């Protein structure tokens, strides 16, 4: 059994559900940007989902990232961006502006505030339907926003059942071509997936990085080797390189078990 820096860790065989590794696997901690996983999951499960539906980037999404020093996809105010493009913006560069846009689009309500609240409600309902008990969301991008290595792994496993989600999280780079106010096509700066495992770990296929002042360095990981898929989560590691290493050790351990 490997030693990891993270104070929370968990891994299982995605196909069988069998646990492969645990470390305070059911201890509630802050999730940071790993919350984006649930946001993507909820969006992809919407009955009225249209990946090609366009959303206009509101001034509010931009002001929000600045006011909260949040990670962003650099969405330009006035631009028309599709739900698909927003999903890449959410999962690769950890775009909280993309998260805001998606919550605004799929939440139910007459105001942005009402729709954001409704969307967060859907996130909690989603956790409930998964039979989770140690997860609560109070945001769409990450004290009332917490989870555990086990719960987050279950959430990710559920999301991975969607082919679109799988396609997005295994993508290393994506360049969105958005529609300008004048109707022209803008080639945005390329988005790179913040998950270094995609390039450092052979067989890596997901899932999502996360960080925060309270959550520290987190990472939900997945990889396939020899027809076996290991999926897991590390919470509160000490650095970006440390979280990547923690995940690498856990997956290597899980594959060798
Ligand atoms: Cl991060
Ligand atoms: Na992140």
């Amino acid at each position: 059994k490997p030693t990891i820096a993270a104070v929370g860790g968990y891994a299982m065989n995605n196909g069988t559900g069998t646990t492969l590794y645990t470390k305070a696997a059911d201890t509630r901690r802050s999730t940071g940007s790993t919350t984006h996983i649930m946001t993507a999951k909820v969006v992809l499960a919407q009955s009225n989902l249209n990946l090609d539906a366009k959303v206009t980037i509101q001034k509010a999404y931009s002001d929000y990232v600045v006011a909260n020093n949040a990670s962003q996809a650099h969405l330009i105010v006035g631009d028309k961006v599709t739900v698909r493009q927003l999903l890449y913006g959410l999962m690769l560069p950890s775009g909280c502006d993309a998260a805001y846009a998606l919550a605004d689009k799929y939440g139910s309500g007459s105001t942005r505030a009402a729709r954001v609240k409704s969307f967060i409600g859907k996130m909690n309902t989603a956790a409930t339907n998964l039979g989770l008990h140690n997860t609560h969301f109070d945001s769409f991008d990450g004290g009332a926003n917490y989870s555990t290595p086990r719960d987050l792994t279950k959430i990710a496993s559920s999301a991975m059942k969607n082919s679109t989600f799988r396609t997005v999280v295994k993508t290393k780079a994506y360049t969105a071509k958005t529609v300008t106010k004048t109707g022209s096509i803008r080639t945005m700066d390329t988005w790179k997936n913040t998950n270094g495992l995609l390039s450092s770990y052979s067989g890596a296929i997901g899932v999502k990085t996360g960080s925060g002042p309270e959550a520290k360095y987190c990472l939900v990981f997945a990889a396939t080797r020899g027809g076996k898929t290991v999926i897991g989560t590390v919470l509160a590691s000490t650095s970006i390189p440390a979280r990547e290493s923690d995940a690498t050790k856990i997956m290597n351990y899980g594959f060798a078990l």
